[PDB]
This record gives structure tokens, sequence and C-alpha cells, in this order.
């Protein structure tokens, strides 16, 4: 309300839920802070393919938000928003009650893109996805039914995809497991397949010696791989794949039968944000300015996975670039700061910084991280890095996450930097 | 002096030179500021192998240092220190002057052991050395002289010795240097002879894939490679080497005639300072608190590779951890606070944090290079990296630290991570 702004933040992920503490710490009691999320939990995302193949459960990486929230004076309501008018600043709940905003935040992730495959939905067909908690469930109780009855194996990332990581890491882990469980020569094909024109390309133009690395470690598991792919349909528990050459030619067609399978889908806006008229571009990204600030709406910023980032290469199977932890959270930072700024009567300056990626793996004793900035080459920084030591901060991180989490964040968060100092 | 307090800092190199200058910017006009130095000029040691090559030259990485520091209101006194009383707090210059101080901050780097193997002397025969820029040249003359009259090459690091990553960087850049002028045919025997008990210990029981990239990188220049090696003399034009198992046993004697041979020597402390009575270990090395604080004397502090650091593994034959750029600077940050806070009448708590190796070795158009932290592992970064863009860094970073050496440093130095924000 006038004099006494209404923020609201809608969705609790990685981006959304430090996003709520840091807002309600930048502006304190005397402006109202509201969370709205789909789920009335936090999933640590990253965790999810340890989820798929049952080398982690739900209870590890999830955690009721209500009470954590709450203590901090943020108002919590674990209802999806259906409807954005962002003429009248009104969010239309599941439910059908309204919420009003002064100022929101758009922090909604990815709409898993299933329909872009026929049959590729985890409830279609054999082929699974590990994004969400509630899907690596699924996935593992069919990896389960894969145990008990053998057949072929198919892991990879579809056309648009832009999260290669765990689609690597999904595989490795898989074929670790079939081992430590002793029937890994059960399967007759393990097929990986990827949209990406080579392996290790990672959205990203590679990074490092990933090429080598990567291929080197599919090969060491048995698994045959193919690159330049996408999928055309998910029929009769048969995979139908077209490969392609530089230029979009086909090369050759495939059918594979899939026992199990799990394709990382193309992500795209979630409908309530994309259907906002003007405000995202034709995948459903907010269109952002270097501040996190709508180009279109003064008083929506957005942050995440949510937002437009344009490409800078065009692969010959569509493909797009991730956007990380890091990058997230400095985003979610530059848009907390800068509406804090708006509230106070100044242009907030404030950006996200150097674009980045960073990812870890971990495959068990040993984990595969990437660091690399800027996006184009030649970059700053291009490393690919292997060894139980990545292991070990991949789990001393989510740890720390989670923790952080239920506490509270400030903050000028990544002071995880105090390892030197 | 009494309410004005004279600090002297001895030694103008990598940690020496940024220590007059943040010295003089911490205390300001009403002390005085003294920089003794052996030399009349700065010389960035890193560009030191490249040199040695003949792929630099001294004016490109060296520069006279009296106007930079001068017109910062910095003493600068080009002379040795021969004897330094530490109960009278006096130094004797190479000319019989002294100079007294109240503060005395020790940076004077390594004394280069040749002496622990007769006849290692680059002035004593064939076996060169590329630490200093007078080296490197008298280095990069005999290479000249290996370019009219081919013969057996042996680069390598001596047993004691603890700065590795030149010995390779040294090795692979002579091969790539004897194609580009296409003469790498004439060469009977290129050998590498390390005290490592392997290739890419580099003093810190390996990093990342540091061996095996390493390895595959000596094998593919041609270059014979042995390790557990000390080399007992060099006499008559040969290298006398003794290669020893785990135990230290000998496995072999070798005796291998050099026509162009580079050995990094082991490091020492400088006379003048080893020299003091109870102020060092007994390799010379000053012994400090976490604080940068002579264990003996309040008023001595000391930064770089003149401290001692106590061992963590005891190698078959004799090795070192190297001290490099990043921990020297945070040693000298460290000093100049601690030594303000003495002025002032507080301990001051700074610390150098935690240890860790960086080092970048620039090949031509692809380098390498590593960080680790802390020294034990597991730990938490253990990178190797190779690429173009290591390359591009370390030619970046010369420059960029050349300029700060003759724009003088306020100055939390490193905020050479903004290419963050
Ligand atoms: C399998 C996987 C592994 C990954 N591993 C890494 C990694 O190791 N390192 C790294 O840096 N990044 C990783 N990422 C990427 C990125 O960090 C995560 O995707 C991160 O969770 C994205 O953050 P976000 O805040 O944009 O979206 P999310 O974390 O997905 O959160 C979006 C939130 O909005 C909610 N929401 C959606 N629609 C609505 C609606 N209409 N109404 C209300 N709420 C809604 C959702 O329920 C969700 O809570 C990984 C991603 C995946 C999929
Ligand atoms: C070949 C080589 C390559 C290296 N490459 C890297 C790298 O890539 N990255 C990295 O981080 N580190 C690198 N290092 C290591 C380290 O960073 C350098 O050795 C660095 O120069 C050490 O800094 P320092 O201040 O301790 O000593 P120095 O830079 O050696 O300076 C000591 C100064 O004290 C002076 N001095 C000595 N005795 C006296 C005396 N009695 N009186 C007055 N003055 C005296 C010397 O003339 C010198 O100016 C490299 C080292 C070498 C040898
Ligand atoms: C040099 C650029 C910054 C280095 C990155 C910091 C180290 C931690 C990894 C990044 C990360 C973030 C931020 C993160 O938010 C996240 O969760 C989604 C991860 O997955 C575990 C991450 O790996
Ligand atoms: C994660 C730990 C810190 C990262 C290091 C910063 C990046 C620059 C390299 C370090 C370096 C320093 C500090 C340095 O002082 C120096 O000169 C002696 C180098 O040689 C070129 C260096 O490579
Ligand atoms: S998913
Ligand atoms: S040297």
């Amino acid at each position: 309300m006038r004099g006494s702004a209404h923020v609201v933040i809608l969705g609790a992920g990685t981006g959304g839920m430090p996003a709520a503490y840091e807002m309600k710490e930048a502006l304190g009691s005397g402006h109202e802070v509201t969370l709205i999320s789909a789920n009335d939990y936090f999933q640590f995302v990253p965790s999810n393919p340890w989820v798929g193949v049952g080398w982690k459960e739900r209870d590890d990486i999830a955690f009721p938000i209500r009470h954590y929230v709450e203590r901090k004076g943020i108002h919590f309501i674990a209802q999806s928003a259906e409807q954005i008018d962002a003429e009248a600043q009104n969010i239309t709940l599941a439910d059908g009650n309204t919420v009003h905003y002064d100022y929101l935040m758009i922090a909604t992730g990815p709409k898993l893109a299933f329909e872009n495959v026929p049959g590729s939905d985890p409830h279609e067909g054999p082929v699974q996805s590990i994004c969400t908690v509630d899907h690596a469930e699924r996935a593992f109780a069919e990896y389960q039914a894969l145990l008990r009855e053998p057949g072929p194996i198919v892991i990879g990332a579809m056309a648009g995809a832009s999260c290669f990581g765990p689609a690597y890491e999904y595989a490795m882990i898989v074929a670790s497991d079939l081992k430590k469980r002793g029937m890994r020569d059960k399967i007759p094909s393990f097929t990986f397949i990827t949209s990406e024109p080579y392996i290790g390309h990672l959205g990203i133009q590679g990074v490092g010696d990933s090429k080598g690395i990567l291929t080197k470690g599919l090969k060491e598991e048995g698994i045959e791989a193919y690159t330049n792919c996408k999928v055309t349909k998910v029929e009769d528990n048969k995979m139908y794949v077209t490969q392609v050459d530089e230029k979009g030619e086909t090369i050759k067609e495939m059918v594979l039968p899939v026992k199990f399978g799990m394709m990382i889908p193309a992500f795209k806006g979630v409908p309530a944000v994309a259907g906002v008229e003007g405000l995202c571009n034709p995948g459903g990204f907010v269109l952002v300015d270097e501040h996190q600030r709508s180009k279109k709406y003064a008083n929506i910023f957005a942050a995440g996975i949510a937002i437009a980032i344009p490409p800078v290469e065009t692969t010959p199977v569509p493909t797009g670039a991730p956007k990380t932890g890091y990058m997230i959270e400095s985003m979610v930072s530059a848009a907390v700061h800068n509406i804090k700024a708006d509230l106070e009567g100044r242009k907030g300056e404030q950006t996200m910084g150097t674009w980045n990626a960073v990812c870890f793996a971990d495959m068990g004793d040993r984990g595969a991280a990437f660091i690399a900035l800027p996006q184009l080459k030649p970059r700053k920084v291009d490393v690919f890095a292997y060894g139980r030591w990545v292991h070990l901060a991949k789990v001393a991180f989510e740890k720390y996450f989670i923790r952080k989490m239920k506490m509270g964040v400030s903050e000028p968060f990544y002071e995880k930097v105090l390892f030197k100092m």
C-alpha cells in the first residue's frame, strides 16, 4: 500500500526462497513481504539425480517452508498462481483468491516442456525425469522396476534442453549403481542421447576438457552415445530419434526400445507468467534489463531460470545455455537491492554481474564440476575439474544451503569465499 | 623515532614492493617508510622462463624503482643489506652505511643455494638457471650457443627445490622453440631430472591431474623424465645423478653429459637474514607467527619466500612446497595491518589466511595453471587447468601487476575478483 509497499515473491526455489528472506531483511517491519509457491516445501534441486537412483531420499533434500519464513515475518501462501494481471497488479491463485502487490518478483523457474515430445511426459511412457523430487522418486520407482525386468536404457537430453550436467550425472550413477548391485551385464543396450552437437558441449560450447572427460566416462561405463539428436516422439515404449548433421539434414533415424529412460526436457516459462501480455519472449521467459526489472512493467522484477537470456550460438539441434546457482543468487541480490532503491526514490544500479555457469556433479566418491565465465570465448575462467574433493564440496554445499534456507539469509550471500580468509 | 616510528622494508620484489606502498598508505606523512633492495629495478619473476628462451626481454619485465616509490613519499636505497643487528635495530649496508629502524619487514626472497651441488652455479658450468632476470639472460645466451653446437639437454629441479612449475614450463618452451626454429631433431637426448617423487607432484602432492598431463606433455615433446633424483655434482660438463627408491636407497647412478642445462636450485634464506641469531630455522627462513611477526623480535615482521613454513610430508629426495603470489600478498597485507596496529597500541589480529598455491605456466598459445588449497588433502580446491585462456590470463596479469607496481597499491590488493561484479 501507499507508503507501505507490499512485495510479493512468486516461487520458493533456489532463487525465490533467498529472495524472500533478503527482501524482508532489506525492507523491515514497515513493509509486507509475501512468498507464494506451488508447493509447501523447499527442495534442493541439484540432489534430485541422486534421489532418482535411490542414493538420497526426499526427507534428506526437502523440508516444509512455512515455519522458517514465517518466523522471519514473511507471509507464506502454499498456492500456485494461475493468472497475473499486470495492469491491476493482481495475482489469482489456484483456489480463486486474489493477492495484490505493489512490487512482484517472479522466481518461478522452468515449465518442463514435455509437450514438445509427444509421449515423453513421465506419466505417458517409460521416459522419466529427475528435475523435481516428485519426478525423481517416480524415476527411482521405475529404476526398481528395471531391476526386476532388465531391458534397454536410454538417458540424455531433449532438443531445447539447457541443463545437460544432470543428464551425464544420472547416466554415470545409474551405471555405477547397476554394478554395486551387480546387474550391469543384464542390459542389452545403454544409450546416451543428446541434442548437444558433441559430448560435453553442455550448452556452453564445452568447458576445459569436458568433451574428452565425458566421452571417456561414457565409454568406461559401456554407454553408447549419440549427439545432434532430437526425439520426435515416445510411443509404444520406443523412442523415435532423428540424428542430424551440421546443417540440420537427417543423417539417421533410429527407433530405440526403452525399458527405462530419462531425458532432460526443454524448459519454458510457467503458464501464469508466459500468460502476461508483453512480459515474456515466445518461450515464456521474462524480458528484463540488467537491473532484473521487467522491460514492460516497472514494478515487476524477475530472477532465476524465469528470466530470458539471449542465445550466443545456434546449434544444429536447438539447445540452451544453463542458468545456474551463483548467477541466480546474483540476480536475486540485484532485484532486492533495486526494489529497495525504488521504494526510496532512486534507480537501483546493481546488476547480476558477469554471466557465469557453475555446476557440480557428484558420482559417488568423486565428482566433476565446471566453472565458465563469461559466456563467450575466449573466457576468463574455463575450468572442468574432477576429483573426490569435488564430491566433498557438493556434500558440503548442500548441507550449507539447506541450513541457510532454514536459518535465513541476510545477505551478501556467498561469502563462501572465506575458505580463503 | 619515538612518536614517529621508522619502518624499513628489506627487499623490493613481489612481496616487498607492494609492502612499501601499502605501508606508506597505511601510516601516512607522520611516519618514515624506507625500502631497501639489492637491485635498483623491479623484475616480474614469473616472466623469467620466457626471458630464458628469448620469448621476452628484460625491458618488458623490469623497470627502475626509484621514481615510482619516491613519488609516493617512500625513501629508496638501492643497496644490499649485509648485516642486521636485531638488538640495536641497525642494518649495515654493502657500502658500510647503517640504517636504523623501529620496525623491520623482511621480504628478501630466496638465496639460490647453488652451493648444495658443487659445479651447479651458472658461472661454474653448463647448468644455468631462470629464477632471476640476470640468470635467465645468461640462460638464453647459452641456449643460443646450443643452437650453434647442438648437444644433450638436461632440465629439471634439484633436491630441496620448492619451485617446480617453472622447470616444467622451461622444458616445454625450449622444446617448443627448438621446433619453431626447426632444430629439435639435432638433440641426442632431452632429459627432465626432478627431485619430485613423481611427475607433477609439484612439491604439493600433485594437483588435479597434474601427473597425467605433465607426463603426457613431456612424452609429446620427446623428453625423457626421471623422478626421485638428486644431483651430486656437475663436473667436466657432466651431471652426476643419483636416483633413489621410496626409502632413499640408490636404484641407479647416472652420468649425463650436458651441453645445455637448467636446474631449479633449492632455496635458502639470504645471508643477512639467516645471520640474525635466533631469527631463523636452519635453512635461514624467518620463524613467524600467524600474524607475520618474528617469534623472537616483536618489531620484526616478514613476508614472502623469506618466511618459514613447516613441511607436511617428507619425500624420498628432499623437496619443498612453493610460496606463491596470492599467499605472499596476503602475508604482506597482514604484516602491514599489524605493524600499523602496533603503532597504535593494539595487537593486530590479521593473518595470512588459508595456505594456498597458485601458479600459471604459459606455453605460448596455451598455458597450464593450478590452484590448490589448503595444503593437506583432501583439499577444498584442487584444480589443474590447461587452455589458451590460461595463456590469456597470464598475459593479462603480468600487465596488471607491472602497472600496479608503477602506480601504487593502496590496498586490499586483489579485488581482481570483479571480473565477477
Ligand atoms: C536436475 C538439476 C540439477 C541442477 N544442478 C545444479 C547445480 O549443481 N549447480 C547449479 O548451480 N545449478 C544447478 N541446477 C540449476 C539451477 O540452479 C536450478 O534449476 C535452480 O533450482 C533454479 O532456480 P529457480 O529459483 O530459478 O527455480 P526453481 O528452483 O525451480 O524454483 C521455482 C519455484 O517456483 C515455483 N512455481 C512454479 N510455478 C509457480 C506458480 N505458477 N505459482 C507459484 N509457484 C510456482 C516452483 O514450485 C518452484 O518452487 C540444476 C537444475 C536441475 C534441473
Ligand atoms: C621462475 C619462477 C617463476 C614463478 N612463477 C610464479 C607464478 O607464476 N605464480 C606465483 O604465484 N608465484 C610464482 N613464483 C614464486 C613467487 O611468486 C616468486 O618467487 C616471488 O617473486 C617471490 O616473492 P618474494 O617477495 O618473496 O621474493 P623476490 O620477488 O625474490 O624479492 C626479494 C627481493 O629482496 C631482494 N634482496 C635479497 N637479499 C637482499 C639483501 N640482503 N638486501 C637487500 N635486498 C635483498 C632481492 O633483490 C629481491 O628484490 C615463481 C618463482 C620463480 C623463481
Ligand atoms: C567463480 C564463480 C563462483 C563459484 C561458485 C561457488 C561454489 C559453489 C557452487 C555453485 C552452486 C550454487 C551457487 C548453487 O546455488 C547451487 O544450488 C542450486 C549449486 O548446486 C549445488 C552450486 O553448485
Ligand atoms: C583461489 C585463490 C586465488 C586465485 C589467484 C588469483 C589469480 C592470479 C594468479 C596468482 C598470481 C599472483 C597472485 C602473483 O603475485 C603472481 O606473480 C608472482 C603470479 O604470477 C603471474 C600469479 O599467477
Ligand atoms: S522433471
Ligand atoms: S636463478
